[PDB]
């Protein structure tokens, strides 16, 4: 036995806060959740405890310390097929990453309708409100590698396969309503912009160079989601804390025939939230795995993920109706114009047991539909169609990739194709064609009706020519940018602002960021102006005299496009760094750890080493990390109790702790003593909002604290920040 | 047309500083830069200048930005073959990344040696001093895959593929000198512990987390190597400031067929230095591509990064004359015990032209020996043999990856080899197989010899029983940890400690941190209780009385294992951050360019914003990056002309570059009315040793200056950073 004999190796299997317990395989942290999908992957989970190690042939290992040699100091021999075996299998580990999306943390969950929408779709897993469908949800950067970190300025995928019934339906979204570009044939181009450059292969998952640069100011249709990537949507906070949305025009089929014409929305329940640059990019340094670590550990909590699907529904006959190409994915339907309609809820409730067999394996792709949904002309859409089946066959290894557990249905799956590389299903069917009498034609081909149906197209009336034309209706570019930038807050637009000025003055080639600069003000001149006086640009009179673009039907914002101009706050799974000192005043700490225990809020005890201190009235606190260890970019929130302030007054990390906190807009709450560190913070005798202080920690000091985390972050700092050195 | 007028798009071909052009393809930047192997690639280089854009079939495309439409807001039909051509290229890009080492950096470049070493060697590119070897060369970290950053604290791979005229040899090196485990079977369990934890995929690019410290306190072979990755070893500043060593025991075998024992050694011409922990790890944030742009940067400067090849050499009959085995390649052996005789120097002088078909796609492997180099039993080598082959069957796809062409040898090659995946070469021997009469027995076996002979090994005498056992004289785990240890100075051992201390902290099972301070205790007395006392641990009785292990044959220090002990530093193409004014005093900037151009040191001028700002003589001077762009991370020193410091003298961003700097131990110069920043650092009016400051930048101001820069960083300052809230 190398276990201790206090058996602290084991995680405790129950639901404990970040930080308390190491983190487990899902099946060990949380055996008692189960699902239809968890269940069926049974048969291939494989455990430990009290087995014998073995080769994979099934022959027990005497010696697994040691090669096979002839005499303890000579060579090693050919005959040791346990090395060469286990050497093997550890040479071939790695699979090619996915082409885009390489990087990204996924968890099972489940998913139910609120209600039967069978009157605009027969898709069964929207039939019936008890149906419970289980899923598998992948969040993901776009642009860096398998190995590149989480907190960068990028668009996020957002993919959840539905196990259904009657087949899987893969909902493959990303965390804004449209695309870069409108057709497929360019996706190698842009992509091929936005990664890093072939000569050097650089920048690692980063747009801020010029090849990106380059391509958007020669391809204005671009501007839509770029203004979306340098707003802070581009930095999300949490997976939890982000919009998904399935960027196309689809189709809702019902039993009648009738089409309608949808576009897929995900809420956070735990609502909009980001960080800020410079903390997002410093965080990729001190923790380029957070998001992945905070969806596992908020799924160890019992900090559910939680997302509410939605559906904006326009009729066919309304196909026209508005300024701009509902099948043109760099067009958003504002929720002015078209309400998201509810439809079910989501909850991720149980992590993976093997990242690599679960996660880096699964495959999603938006062609997989079922009855009741159908595709449209969409051109990007269309695209897609091929691609994500075809790049399965080298990633995954060949055709067979639904026999990879994670990605088989629970629906059954019956056919005549046979045989491919890893083979799993043994076909005793004596016949692989049809029609074939000598089976008497089964599997057999069932016809479309209102349940349980064969899948038939829409028939959707198709004229023209065969031609690689760009609809003259995609043809506008400025309007959308527009209509996003003008539904922003003043602080919102700061922040774009700034976005573009610094991937700009990344830029080598000056003429490109003048380029892109004279997109910008065919968007809006104060914008336009904003960034120019950034690089150092003067706008030429022509440019200021451009017109700018009509408003989008009528509409001249929308709030819903802003994170932050509606609150939506939600302090649960939030953490906050609780800064302890070598006699903490323990009334002040009872009172905090109660206030944000009631609230669901986290909590981090920190200090200069690890270990205990001891609280004035003999209470042991035990230290989660180091000031430096875990710095203010991982919490939302600084609290520092009263006590002897003297022990961390003089202390550069616990200092600068409070700095970094304050100049990234966070709340800070102070104690007593503990407002010794305004002095630090430039705050004034008579205090400041988003400041919180008095004698003691309580009366209304944790509500003061908790109400300011309710609204995420203190935009009114927003002036005071510049002139502190942090 | 789409490029600029002024032609500003296109970098001089001709050596330039980093930042005055963009990076470019190394056969654009530096056509006339040639060697053997580079010449060799011409017949696979593709141009693009005044070529039309075509399918792979050669078909020339008319529009590369629509997909084929039935209508043009139709659906896209099948018949698109050139849409399908470009997305299944695209689709299948990926190919695995390297099971470790799958971070790296590459350069093409020569060696060429001092002397003939035909006394000792029959190795043919050791044979004359004339004789000019092309080499490249991939600088990697260890632990994460191809999209972690740069920067980490890891081990780094240091790989050269010589290209001879009697074949290619591979030397696959590290920047330590030893391996953490002995034997060859236990690789896959070190990997998998170092490695990000199977089910969650965390942490990338660290060995700070439980499995990496619950595998090293189980098994004490690792604690030497793991004393190297905790020291400033493991975060180097440059690929170009690192040693590297060939890690095991070899053989050089001469014409009468004595055999040498040998270990290799590379020895940097631009001397040894590394970062610190704090500034390390927010490189990885601020610029995870740094040491890639760095090398990049350097040999587009003419900063060609130098080694010297370096041999230890030991007598066949001197094998069992140390208190170590000469086998175990988790041993040193000291050069104050067996000097370096130096042989030869490498220069790489060009960066590739394609990262992912020379970077990505080199496979090097240690058993790729030449007649004149042979092996050892060391049973970690011998191991490794086997797995170099046979992981480049699924990374490369198959055995013919001896035929891409980074990978080609210059020397020729025929035999009876036939067939595989995606094979180049079509072979018109009538025969297939030796012996044959049809060809005359072509291509024909040849006799070892002393030059252009076959290839035989050392007859070495093997004597023992078939056994898996580790060698009793490896049982040995902690002299070599404590020489390292007392062979380092007093900040190299502070360092050290903290690396402990920061990892340790990291580590959720308390017990693990304690069984490691127990090894620690095996090792000394005064860095364990200095880790203990960072982690609040306090050591019993029986670990302060544990006896130290022995010294190393006689020895208790060797000044060559620190890297800082004896004095190495070279400032060429070191870098100083030059903090401007919008009305800098012209006479401090002549003269503060003109001193770090004589001695090669490079300049980037930094301000508020992009643009230019004018000097008060009227010199307009170009801005390369702002403050918040190009951090004090990215320099080795930074210097503050006069002028108006009105200007900056408030902002947040300016003060904090100066903390920053000062936190990091980096040379700072202040001139004039530059002095008023002294406040912001704390220094006393009567300076302090590091800050360099006067009436104005002078001839006395500038090599003070580029003294500390030749001693790298500003040791003394160590006991002032820890108040200094950065
Ligand atoms: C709307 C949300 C969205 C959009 C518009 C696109 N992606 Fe994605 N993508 C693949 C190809 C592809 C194409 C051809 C287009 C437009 C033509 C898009 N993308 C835009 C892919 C290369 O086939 C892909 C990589 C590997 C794979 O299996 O599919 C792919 C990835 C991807 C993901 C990741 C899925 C996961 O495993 O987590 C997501 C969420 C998207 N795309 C969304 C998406
Ligand atoms: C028995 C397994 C094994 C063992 C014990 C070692 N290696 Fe290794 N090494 C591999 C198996 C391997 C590998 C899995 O085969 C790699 C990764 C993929 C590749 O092409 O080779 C590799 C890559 C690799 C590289 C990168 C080559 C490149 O840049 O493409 C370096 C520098 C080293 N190794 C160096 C070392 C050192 C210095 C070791 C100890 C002294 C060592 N290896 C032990
Ligand atoms: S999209
Ligand atoms: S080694």
């Amino acid at each position: 036995s190398l276990a201790p004999e206090d058996g602290s190796h084991r995680p405790a299997a129950e639901p404990t806060p970040p930080g308390a317990q190491p983190t487990a395989p899902g099946s060990l942290k949380a055996p008692d959740t189960r699902n239809e999908k968890l269940n069926s992957l049974e048969d291939v989970r494989k455990g430990s405890e009290n087995y014998a190690l073995t080769t994979n042939q099934g022959v027990r290992i005497a010696d697994d310390q040691n090669s096979l040699r002839a005499g303890s100091r000579g060579p090693t021999l050919l005959e040791d097929f346990i090395l060469r075996e286990k050497i093997t299998h550890f040479d071939h580990e790695r699979i090619p990453e996915r082409i885009v999306h390489a990087r990204g943390s996924a968890a099972h969950g489940y998913f139910q309708p609120y209600k039967s929408l069978s009157d605009i779709t027969k898709a069964d897993f929207l039939s019936d409100p008890n149906k419970i469908t289980p899923v598998f949800v992948r969040f993901s950067t776009v642009q860096g590698g398998a190995g590149s970190a989480d907190t960068v300025r990028d668009i996020r995928g957002f993919a959840t396969k539905f196990y259904t019934e009657e087949g899987i339906f893969d909902l493959v979204g990303n965390n804004t309503p449209i695309f870069f570009i409108q057709d497929a044939h360019k996706f190698p181009d842009f992509v091929h912009a936005v990664k890093p450059e072939p000569h050097w292969a650089i920048p690692q998952g980063q747009s801020a160079h010029d090849t990106f640069w380059d391509y958007v100011s020669l391809q204005p249709e671009t501007l839509h989601n770029v203004m979306w990537a340098m707003s802070d949507r581009g930095i999300p906070r949490s997976y939890r804390t982000m919009e998904g949305f399935g960027c196309h025009t689809f189709r809702l089929i019902n039993a009648e025939g009738k089409a309608t014409f949808v576009r897929f929305h995900w809420k956070p329940l735990a609502g909009k939230a980001s960080l800020v640059w410079d903390e997002a990019q410093k965080l990729t340094g001190r923790d380029p795995d957070f998001h992945r670590r905070e969806l596992w550990e908020a799924i160890e909590a019992g900090d559910f993920p939680e997302y509410e699907l939605g559906f904006q529904l326009i009729p066919e006959e309304d196909e026209f109706k508005f300024d701009f190409d509902l099948l043109d994915p760099t067009k958003l339907i504002p929720e002015e114009l078209v309400p998201v309609q509810r439809v079910g809820k989501m909850v991720l409730n149980r992590n993976p047991d093997n990242f690599f067999a679960e996660n880096e394996q699964a495959a999603f792709h938006p062609g997989h539909i079922v009855p009741g949904l159908d595709f449209t002309n969409d051109p990007l859409l269309q695209g897609r169609l091929f691609s994500y089946t075809d790049t399965q066959i080298s990633r995954l290894g060949g055709p067979n990739f639904h026999e990879i557990p994670i990605n088989r249905p629970t629906a059954p799956y019956h056919n005549f194709q046979r045989d491919g590389m890893h083979r799993m299903g043994i076909d005793t069917n004596p016949a692989n064609y049809e029609p074939n009498s000598i089976n008497d034609n089964w599997p057999r081909e069932t016809p479309p009706g209102p349940k349980r149906g064969g899948f038939e197209s829409y028939q959707e009336r198709v004229e023209g020519n065969k031609v690689r034309e760009r609809s003259p209706s995609f043809g506008e570019y400025y309007s959308h940018p527009r209509l996003f930038w003008l539904s922003q807050t003043p602080f919102e637009q700061r922040h774009i602002v700034d976005g573009f000025s610094f991937e700009l003055s990344k830029v080598v080639r000056p003429y490109i960021r003048e380029r892109v600069v004279d997109q910008l003000a065919h968007i809006d001149l104060t914008l336009a102006q904003a960034v120019a006086k950034n690089l150092g640009i003067e706008l030429t009179d022509d440019q200021l005299n451009i017109t700018p673009p009509p408003d989008v039907n009528g509409l001249k914002k929308d709030p819903s496009l802003s994170l932050y101009a509606i609150p939506d706050g939600d302090v649960k799974g939030r953490v906050v760094a609780i800064l302890l000192n070598d006699e903490v005043r323990s009334a002040d700490l009872l009172a905090i750890l109660k206030a944000l225990k009631a609230k669901g809020v986290h909590a981090k005890l920190l200090y200069s080493r690890m270990g205990e201190v001891t609280a004035d009235d003999g209470t042991v606190l035990p230290i989660a990390a180091t000031f430096a260890g875990a710095p203010s970019l991982t919490v939302d929130a600084v609290i520092v109790p009263a006590g002897n302030i003297a022990d961390i007054a003089d202390n550069g990390d616990a200092n600068y702790y409070l700095m970094e906190a304050y100049k990234h807009l966070k709340p800070i709450a102070l104690a007593g003593d503990a407002r010794k560190f305004k002095a630090t913070i430039k705050i004034a005798d008579q205090g400041e909002e988003g400041i919180v202080e008095a004698d003691s920690a309580d009366g209304s000091f944790m509500d003061e604290l908790l109400t300011l985390m309710a609204a995420h972050r203190v935009w009114s700092r927003i002036p005071k920040i510049d002139k502190i050195p942090a």
